[PDB]
């Protein structure tokens, strides 16, 4: 039963993870990451000694492995000149010990599950298509990631740019750091992202570097549905443009590894 809040950072988040890695040049690099099931947080492949941490706890869990996405390769078009590239930006970070699902601690829905039907109230024969349909219409969608804010946690309002406004979200990919010689944009935003940020039609907050691998979801019929994970963005806020963009994978594009890491977790993917 996923995506469900009870009546508190953690209590009105309760999937949200916090991840610091602890590297040996003396400086702590943060992302952020979502509880997916009792033994697996969703990330970002960018973010990777290694804390993590779920409900608010001091406590830092035992991690087992990190899944990353064979396609993910940070340096995959240094040849072409390009400093990074994004594409598939998603980890697993595997725990050594099932978590206790608390009041504090709850999974959120994933696309494409049997969870996200429920959720939704959808019918038994509700396909992958239609979910995609309901949740990521061509319009501008209302959505929210969480971010941290003087150590505890904060939604922000964001609209993904998924029908008229899509293009022009994409195309300010060329004010971002390393990206501005790029002649076809397409080489640095792919088919996998999702794009959020700029004032039209409302004043978008930005995504830290700190945000990175946090969740971009969907509040839908009172329940939190995980659409995206927060990859990279155009400027560091953290003067804002109005070309300010934000890209995240979205999930419903890296399915048939998602269904391959988690087949056993129970989340009945179609
Ligand atoms: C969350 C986040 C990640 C990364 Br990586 C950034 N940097 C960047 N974008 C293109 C190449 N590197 C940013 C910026 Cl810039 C703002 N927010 C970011």
């Amino acid at each position: 039963l996923c995506g469900m809040v009870w009546e508190t950072d953690y209590h009105k988040q309760p999937w949200q993870a916090k991840i610091s890695v602890i590297r040996p040049s003396k400086g702590h690099e943060s992302c952020m990451g979502a509880v997916v099931s009792e033994y697996f947080v969703l990330t970002a492949a960018h973010c990777f000694s290694i804390k993590v941490s779920v409900g608010g706890e001091k406590r830092d869990l035992e991690i087992e492995v990190v899944l990353f996405h064979p396609n993910y390769n940070i340096n995959g078009k240094k040849e072409a000149g390009i400093p990074e590239f994004y594409d598939y930006d998603v980890a697993l970070i595997k725990l050594k010990n099932k978590l206790k699902y608390g009041q504090t601690i709850r999974p959120i829905c994933l696309p494409c599950t049997e969870g996200t039907t429920r959720a939704l109230r959808l019918p038994p024969t509700t396909t992958c298509q239609q979910q995609k349909e309901e949740l990521l219409p061509a319009q501008d969608i209302k959505a929210l990631f969480v971010s941290e804010e003087e150590k505890k946690l904060t939604r922000k309002e964001v609209y993904i740019k998924n029908g008229d406004k899509k293009g022009s979200c994409e195309r300010d990919a060329q004010y971002a750091p390393g990206y501005d010689k790029v002649k076809d944009i397409s080489e640095v935003v792919t088919p996998r992202f999702l794009c959020t940020g700029g004032v039209s039609p409302y004043a978008d907050p930005n995504t830290c570097r700190g945000d990175s691998g946090g969740p971009l979801i969907v509040h839908k019929r009172s329940r939190f549905i995980q659409v995206g994970v927060i990859s990279w963005g155009v400027v560091d806020v953290c003067q804002v443009p109005a070309h300010a963009r934000d890209f995240h994978i979205n999930l419903f594009q890296v399915l048939p590894w998602l269904k391959e890491k988690l087949q056993d977790e129970d989340l009945g993917f179609l």
